[PDB]
């Protein structure tokens, strides 16, 4: 049993080539891949619940820094945002957004811009899914921040648009004890998540 | 003020639309829905932290005693795996074959879980469980890289269904019933009882 936590966005972007190529070379290891909010991957880690988490900056600790990634708008094709090449900030400030609940870093993020911009978030309807925010979004109504790799079933569905912001952006790392990469396996996941 | 825990297939299948009619029939009110598995959906009713959920039938649900319990719909339990998988060139994909390939599952506190598991026991053979996942997005993830196929519910198949890089077969049934529950004092609540309503008028179709 190989436990991982890790972001939404990562089995449907890069992870999946890394899982494979661990079964290739440890045949016998049964994998677990959890995926969860930053702050819950890291209790979870902490209990001994997982051996190894890939989560996001808002939250003997080895950590590595894997990419950085910018955040994009997520929308109803022919949402009228989606009318711009690059959306710029004083428009997207004016639609009711879907967001992460607590417990997500992109949430805290898009808090924080909000912030710092000093316009009001309308946070209408709190998802924990990538499924879930692509099925609200497609109903016309509200609009979504997301970091790149989350979209890329969105921008293949025609019920859906992504548009780059006119900047806003995450780094995802990886993170795990120094007793755990002592055990090959886990140094081998660990190796092969940055290898490839 | 709303808090919903519902089965993964829900938000990618028939919830959007009740979501979207409700927050225009009670605009004050903060829509929370969380996808989970239907054992956590349950602790979290049973502990108040939400409203209602929708979840896959334990066989159990009445025995509580506030309890108000609507069957949405029975569904069957069909195939996913890379288009060319080679059970893709099957219509109808049979047990004997199916039985004989590596598979993506769902982990612990999943009725789709229990459900495989007992199906593959009652047929004598031997469940090859190589990854354990816990959303429809790394079941479509990791099935696009053709060793891993994924027995899932028709519903949990619909952005599947519409990838070219994946198949979706029917087998050769195995079947699930999805129900919502909640207790009678929640529906005493109006945008409760609002959600119930727009649910059992709607998530059926």
């Amino acid at each position: 049993e190989l436990c991982i936590a890790a972001i939404h966005s990562l089995c449907g972007s890069y992870l999946p080539p890394v899982l494979q190529k661990f079964c290739r070379d440890y045949p016998e290891v049964q994998l677990r891949v959890t995926s969860l909010g930053s702050d819950r991957a890291l209790k979870v880690l902490k209990d001994g619940l997982v051996d190894l988490a890939i989560v996001m900056n808002n939250r003997d600790m080895v950590v590595e820094v894997l990419y950085d990634e910018p955040i994009e708008l997520l929308t109803a094709a022919n949402h009228p945002l989606a009318a711009y090449e690059r959306v710029p900030w004083s428009e997207l400030v004016r639609y009711p957004q879907v967001v992460f609940k607590d417990g997500y870093g992109m949430q805290r993020l898009v808090q924080e811009k909000f912030e710092r911009l000093e316009a009001t978030l309308q946070a209408a309807l709190e998802v924990n899914t990538l499924d879930a925010f692509r099925g609200v979004v497609r109903q016309g109504e509200l609009i979504a921040l997301l970091p790149s790799s989350a979209l890329v079933e969105a921008r293949l569905d025609p019920t859906l648009a992504v548009r780059p912001l006119a900047g806003l952006t995450r780094r995802v790392v990886m993170v795990t004890t120094q007793d755990r990469l002592q055990i090959p396996p886990i140094k081998h996941f660990w190796q092969l998540v940055r290898e490839n």
